[PDB]
Order: structure tokens, then sequence, then C-alpha cells
């Protein structure tokens, strides 16, 4: 039984069978799977950006601007290893070009700051910190220059680039991974830069024989979006080539394939690809809307909910989930997001602390068809599998169903397509004392190293704040549906409600005319005096607050109207607001 690391070239006329084979014996280099192994990383978005409140800067910025209050990077490292982070991914110089090391190749850097007098060295301080925490270090260096007057001059670029390089690899400790991004703006105009990706690839491995090299590499893959969401068929041995290759491109248009593409991997593809490559997705997403700190997002910190289901759908989607907390113009992690990835590292404890599979690493080995039983732990209720194979011997799993054996009888709890590195399902709570998994398709043999379960409590999506609704309506009850009445569940005295369409979208059956009632008992109702029309709402569904004239006592509240058609609206209890006094 032969491997082949990293790549495997088809020969010139493989049949689809030979190249099926072929392709359920590409693994992984060992620093692709150690890479994989960490599964949650930390990004850190820092440096001028932060300070002018720009998303990209445009290599203009006056270094003076960089002045953190009372950094510490202390802070940073112990917040992230105590969330459950393996390793902290630094922007040591973004798109703008501002380095926050004092670099030998310009003057846009940390040295021609305020900040420490001119004397300061981000990186070192985070290294200092990874040092003593023992936390892992990766770099995020821009490919793309906005301030370097040597961009797009293409081998005065690479030199330059080269040495920003060396520095962050050479004096700095192990670095673990090298991320390269591939964002470019300069667009059909502009500077025209032809990078030496394999001078830069020759330099991490010289310096740093552990390091994975990154998005524009070929050592881990861009998901091929922001938002978190990995694929639920994930292929890591994938038709897609590295951007880094010059034949990336042409071949890449011919097999219809590119970053945030469906299918990557199928067999209906490997039809006309002549390589494959390991080349294992990354999640990257931020914590906030934005990756750099703005004050504005203090109250967007995404919520719990959200963070558990990028995690699923990351880790659990066999992906590596890299997940940005940005530092602040302090130079510190915000108390908002502080609290946050304490609540997720508590929930993510939590759910994994109680496997309920019994002998759940017996190693299973098996073609398309077979079966596998785990006994679970006594009295076992689980709404949550986790599965694995052996990547070191390929990725194989193509189908798969679980079953898990109840007081009357087995039941389907989840189907998917590929494992990997691992897969998790979930489903509704279920009772059960035993596991059942079928590899329904695989490539050659399939190699399943662990079966896994888990009870995950479910989680509430957070409450969406809205200035024009002060009552919550966690306390309210819906009488009627049409026209809508609503219980708010006290007495209270009210200045306005609010008629707020769902999504602020137009639609066919929204409120235009209107009349809005009162009531103590949901029996006796008054008019409240209005214009009677959500003037204009149909084209413009942003919420309309009506103020009312006096201050109206309610126990109920009932809205009565008609669409822009004269046809009777649908309003939800959720497109409702009310103002108390």
């Amino acid at each position: 039984e032969n491997y082949y690391v990293k790549h495997v070239e088809f020969p010139q006329s493989a049949t689809i069978e030979q190249k099926v084979d072929m392709a359920a014996r590409l693994v992984p280099t060992p620093q692709q799977y150690a890479w994989q192994q960490m599964e949650l990383t930390a990004f850190l978005h820092f440096g001028i950006n932060t300070f002018t409140g720009r998303e990209w800067g445009d290599g203009k910025e006056d270094p003076a601007l960089f002045n953190p209050s009372e950094l510490d990077a202390e802070q940073w490292v112990r917040t992230l290893k105590e969330a459950g982070f393996k390793m902290v991914l630094l922007t040591a110089k973004h798109h703008d070009g501002f380095c926050l090391w004092p670099t030998a190749t310009t003057k846009h850097s940390v040295a021609s700051s305020p900040w420490k007098n001119g004397q300061g060295d981000v990186v070192k301080e985070l290294r200092a910190a990874c040092d003593k925490y023992d936390m892992k270090f990766g770099v995020y260096l821009s490919p793309w220059d906005r301030n370097a007057e040597c961009y797009g001059d293409s081998p005065r670029y690479n030199d330059f680039f080269i040495r920003q390089l060396t520095e962050l690899l050479t004096n700095y400790g192990e670095v673990h991974e090298v991320w390269f991004d591939g964002a470019n703006g300069e667009g059909p105009n502009g500077k025209k830069q032809v990078y030496d990706w394999d001078a830069f690839y020759q330099t991490i491995q010289r310096l740093q024989p552990k390091a994975v090299m990154a998005i524009m590499g070929d050592d881990v893959r861009w998901v091929g979006n922001e938002k978190g969401v990995g694929r639920e068929t994930e292929w890591n041995a994938t038709v897609l080539t590295p951007g880094i290759y010059a034949r990336s491109q042409e071949n890449n248009k011919r097999l219809g394939v590119f970053s945030k593409a469906e299918d990557l991997g199928s067999r209906k593809i490997l039809e006309k690809a002549t390589e494959l490559f390991w080349y294992p997705s990354e999640v990257d997403v931020s914590i906030r809307p934005g990756w750099f700190y703005h004050a504005e997002e203090d109250g967007k910190v995404k919520s719990l909910k959200h963070l558990s289901d990028i995690y699923f759908q990351s880790v659990g989607y066999n992906s590596v989930l890299l997940l940005n907390i940005p530092p602040d113009r302090r130079g510190l992690i915000h108390e908002a997001d502080i609290k946050r990835l304490k609540e997720f590292a508590d929930y993510r404890q939590q759910t994994f602390a109680d496997n309920r599979v019994k002998n759940g690493r017996k190693y299973w080995s098996t073609t398309s068809g077979g079966e596998a039983v785990y006994a679970l732990k006594s009295k076992s209720e689980i709404n949550l599998v986790m599965l694995q194979e052996d990547i070191t011997k390929g990725q194989r799993v193509e189908a798969f169903t679980v079953e898990a054996l109840t007081d009357n009888g087995w039941k389907e709890v989840g189907k998917g397509t590929t494992i990997g590195y691992k897969r998790m399902l979930r489903f509704p709570a279920v009772n059960a004392n035993k596991l059942r998994v079928r590899i329904d398709e695989c490539r050659l043999t399939a190699y399943v190293s662990q079966v896994a379960a888990y009870y995950a409590e479910p989680l509430q999506e957070e409450t969406t704040k809205e200035d024009w609704n002060n009552l919550p309506r966690s306390g309210w009850k819906q009488v009627a549906a049409s026209p809508l009445t609503i219980d708010l569940g006290k007495t209270v005295t009210l200045s306005s409600f609010t008629y707020a369409p769902s999504k602020a979208e137009v639609k066919p059956t929204m409120a235009f005319r209107y009349q809005f009632f009162v009531s103590m008992d949901g029996k006796s109702w008054k008019e409240v005096p209005a214009s009677g029309e959500f003037s204009n709402i149909m084209h413009n569904p942003l919420p309309q607050t009506v103020a009312f004239s006096q201050k109206v006592q309610a126990r109920f509240i009932k809205l009565e109207a008609t669409t822009p058609d004269a046809t009777v609206a649908k309003v939800n209890m959720n497109e409702i607001g009310v103002m108390v006094i």
C-alpha cells in the first residue's frame, strides 16, 4: 500500500477507476496533518486600521495614528488560551502596508509611530506572550502592499517582501502558519505585481520547517467565503489548483472550479482532472461584522448560538476554524469579546465533556455497504455524533448513514457524504443504547478511526435589539392571528406602536391602511386615533413608529389592516413594537 504525499499526477489516459484509486491514497504532509489537528485558531487583525476605523487602509495613513494606549499582548494570549485556541495569527502587515514590527525594509512601521517612543514591536510582544502560555504563533503578511513604492516593480517588491518575511520568520521563534491573502484591489488599472511565490515558499521552508503556507499557498486552502460556513461535502483531496502555481488560472477555469465553488472533488469532477492536491479548507470569520476593531460594533459581537453554528459548520464540516478577534485602540481584547469567548469555550467544554460511545476508537476498515455498531453508556441521550477517518491513508468516505438504537428499534439520526478529518451531525435528541454507522459509498476501503456521541444543549438565538420596542416580546402572547391581537402580558402606558415589515422588505401582503386598538380585558376595544396610513411603506419598508397624541393605557393591542391592494394584510407579532413610558 503506497500513498502520494500532497500531490498526485494522474497518468495521461488514466481511467476514472485509476483516478479514484490514486485519489484515495493522496495524503497530507506531516505539517498539514499537524495543522488539521489544531482545529481552532485565532486571527488578530490589529494595525493602523484599528486607529482610523477603516477595514482596508490606503497606504497613505500617517504612522502617528498608531498609538495603542495600554497594549497588553499577554491579555490577548491568556484570553485566547483560556478560550481554547491553538494558535494566534497576527496581521503583521495588512494591505495598507503598515508594519507592526520595526522592519529594516520601510519607514512605514511602528518605528515611525509615537507608541513607546518608536521603540515598540507588536510582533515581539505577541511572541513573548506566546512563549509564556505555550501558544503556537502564526503570521499574516499581506502580498498586496498599498504603501510600498516598489509594489508593482515586481523583482524589487519580491526582494522587499522576502526581506520582510525573513525578519518575521527569523526573529520571532517558531512559526506554524504563514497567511498570504489573495485579496487585491489594484483592479484593471494601477499596479501589477507578479509575485515570486516559489521563492517565498523556499524562505518559509528554510526558516520554518513546521510552517504551512496558506491561502496563496499550497498547504492550506481558503474555504471560499468569510461568513464562517464550510461545506457539508468537503473534499480536501481536491482538483482545485493552488493559486500560486502558474497553471492554476487556466486549469481551474477548464475544470469550472474556484475557491467558492460547490464541488471541488467528487468523482464526477475527477473526470477532467489530470492531478489532485491535498489542500485542506480553512474557514476564516470574524467575531464581529468587520475584521478590525470598531467601537460601533461592540454591541454586534456574534451570538453564542451563531458561534456554535459556525463551529459545527467548520470544525464539524472537516475545516479548521480561524476566528478573528480584533484588539482595540487600547491594544486589548474588548470586554464584550472576552465574555463571549468564555461563553463559547464553556459551551464547547460542556458539550464535549461526556462522550457516550464506549469503544469508539475501534479502528474500522470497510467497503461500501459496511456497518459497525457501537455501544453507548448506560442511560444515554444524544443529539450529536462525531466521526473521523484516518486521513493518514487518504480521504475515502463518500456517503454514510447513522442510526441509533431506541427502545422501539433503530432510528435514522443522520446522513452525510464526506467525513475526512472530522464530521459532526446534529439531530433531535434521542434516548439510545447503541449507534450504528453504515458506509454507503467509499473510495477503495474506508478507515474510520473514531465515532463519538454527545448531548449538546440546544441554544436560543439572541433577541434582536430594536430601539422602537422596549417591552420584550418574551412577555407577550398572541391572542389572534388576523386581525393580529396581542396580550402584552401586563398593563402599560404606551407612547407609540411601530410596524416593522419583516426583514425591512416590501411584500404584497404588508399593512398599509390600518386601525390600531387597545383594550384592558381583550373584549372592549377602543380605537387609538392615528393617520391610518403607513405612508409610502410599499416603497420604503423600514419601521414606522406611530407616535400617539395621548398616553395610551393598554393590556391588549390589536391591528386591523389592509394591504396596498386593499386585501387583508398579514402581520406577525415580531413586526409590531411598542414604547412604554
